[PDB]
């Protein structure tokens, strides 16, 4: 399942895998009306 993520450092995560599930990305812009990166992923978790 996707997540929502904001941060500043937009950390381009690619994927991973855990808990026996594998994790890719999705989408994610800079949000400029708030000076941070925005996405919608099925692997960064904000880090």
């Amino acid at each position: 399942a996707i997540k929502l993520v904001q941060s500043p450092n937009g950390n381009f995560a690619a994927s991973f895998v855990l808990d026996g599930t594998k994790w890719i990305f999705k989408s994610k812009y800079y949000d400029s009306s708030k000076g941070y990166w925005v996405g919608i992923y099925e692997v960064w978790d904000r880090k």
